[PDB]
């Protein structure tokens, strides 16, 4: 097999040894699998192109691949939200099940042909936190008029409640929050959020980030770059992505607990969103799916099967996984 | 003309097709990664050696690797329980986090090296069910004298409450339930149980299966066979295992819900173990760990750190992950 050299434009700061670290691991593994012959170099967000351009830069061949949240690019097609995740959507396990064994990947591949891309799921961050605020969120009144940084489809939901959302890139969130040009910000969770500093300027940390059931990460590959690879190199990339689909989330799961404990020790006020706020955003989410199905044939094509899959998945996880986890987590706490 | 040729002795009949199929996928991916030059052939349980001998067969070099449930070999060393999962143990995500980012893999590698093995995690079954019961379980009194097909660690815990674990060939479980020779049987979960029709002869299908936690699947590799591989072939095996750690579970997550629907349509009564029963089996499990730790320094050395990891994980998952999943699963049910 030949020597192949690619650039991977990520959307993340190097400081995030979780999500960026996973991109680096992916590249390293592809190298190992090919004796260094398939060399992919990852670049932090903003280095090669602004992260807002990471999809376009893959479609036009500027870079061979990226490492992104696909719904940053929601302005291209709202059906991209099936790739990243829907609000109150599938959890990480259920999402990977839908993708690989429920027909999701093939439906997304068809979508991505419109953009000269071959997509691969390559990570997940799980259920996100609800973000950082300067005041208590007691009711939906506290969301009306809020200038909030939020990535993904959740912005579209929150706009219905009067939030003014923006997908400001990660490295730019803290300076805006610090300056006060945004009032609130969500990123991912305790480990990453501590790295970026939001707790220094915002006292309240809410949970859960309903914004996605899980935030799944995608590597978009230029379709001509993909085609040019020999079969073993395609397999290397696929397997490395499948592996990071476990490993990235495993790193978050390992690292987040201590980070939260430290955030609380340092003064963060951690609270659940009130039930009434949860109900309001849930209802707004359901209204959004009705709208997107009516307006976007690509969303309409995927939604019904996706919805049936969620219904089946949720029913089963409620019976077994969650029956056990809810019991065990409480028993472990009592025993502590 | 392969460069390396290995045999993989699995513990499964091909009819356990989610698990055996994953072993096949693993071997196929390794072939893809190496243009067929690292050839691994999988074999069903018993074809090369009995499944009970799969660990020793690898230790002795009879075969290069296996595909097994490590708790089958707890008679050799009870610390192997940490590889597969403890009763009321980690969930699948938490186990993979412990293994890859929490120090678990290194602790298990040190244990396995003494048996001439390099171990890799390569799958997870997810939470299984509590089994098929002819009669309702209302309290721990109903466990005393219960003749239940169950083994391993679950049997050891339940025996403390007066259950009499039963050993019976797989094809004899259905007729044994039909005749009332046994009162109850655990097999696996909906996908596999559906093929055997236990619902037709023992309608109460109890949840959750706490017995095995979220059982992880291991490939034990002979250490000299492992060391003899070219590094790209080591990486191929590692990556294929990391990938199957996601894919096997994804396939069970996709498959189990349809099977559960079929079981319910055949008369399965999904039932939940009462709180009093759950508390009693949790307590009995903790007594077992105390005893295993007192008897085996290898178990004692791992347990406290594993327990702390579980406490840390449970504390964090309660904040966001389970907060959202519990909300969503309930909402999805209402909308359906
Ligand atoms: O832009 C975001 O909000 C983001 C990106 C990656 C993962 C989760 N969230
Ligand atoms: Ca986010």
């Amino acid at each position: 097999n030949p020597t192949v050299r690619w650039r991977m434009s990520t959307s993340w700061p190097k400081s995030l040894d979780t999500i960026y670290g996973s991109a680096d691991e992916l590249c390293k593994r592809v190298g190992q699998l090919t004796d260094g012959k398939f060399e992919i170099r990852a670049f932090p967000g903003g280095e090669l192109v602004p992260s807002a351009q990471n999809m376009d830069a893959v479609s036009n061949g500027t870079v061979e691949c990226n490492h992104v949240l696909s719904t940053m690019y929601i302005g291209k097609n709202t059906a991209l939200t099936f790739d990243t995740g829907l609000s109150f959507g599938l959890n990480a396990r259920q999402h990977n099940a839908w993708i690989h064994y429920g027909g999701g990947l093939q439906q997304l591949r068809e979508l991505y042909k419109k953009y000269n891309i071959v997509n691969h799921v390559c990570g997940n961050v799980g259920v996100q936190m609800g973000g950082w605020y300067r005041k208590e969120i007691k009711s939906t009144a506290d969301l009306n008029g809020l200038n909030m940084r939020i990535g993904g489809i959740g912005g579209m939901v929150l706009s219905k409640l009067g939030v003014v959302p923006q997908q400001i890139p990660p490295g730019d969130i803290y300076p805006a929050l610090e300056k006060g040009t945004i009032d609130a910000a969500e990123w991912i969770g305790p480990y990453d959020d501590e790295k970026l500093g939001f707790n220094k300027v915002a006292p309240y940390y809410y949970s859960p980030g309903w914004f996605e059931g899980s935030a799944s990460i995608t590597s978009m590959v230029n379709d001509k770059a993909w085609e040019a690879l020999p079969p073993a190199y395609q397999a290397a990339f696929e397997a490395a992505c499948g592996e990071q689909s476990m490993r990235m989330l495993a790193n978050y799961d390992a690292r987040n607990p201590l980070a939260l404990r430290k955030l609380i020790a340092g003064g963060a006020k951690v609270s659940f969103f009130p039930k009434e706020v949860m109900d309001a955003v849930y209802k707004a989410s359901q209204q959004l799916w009705t709208e997107l199905s009516e307006k976007n044939p690509d969303f309409k094509a995927i939604y019904p099967g996706w919805k049936k899959f969620q219904e089946d998945e949720a029913g089963w996880f409620r019976v077994a996984e969650n029956a056990l986890d809810n019991y065990t987590f409480a028993a472990v706490a009592r025993a502590q």
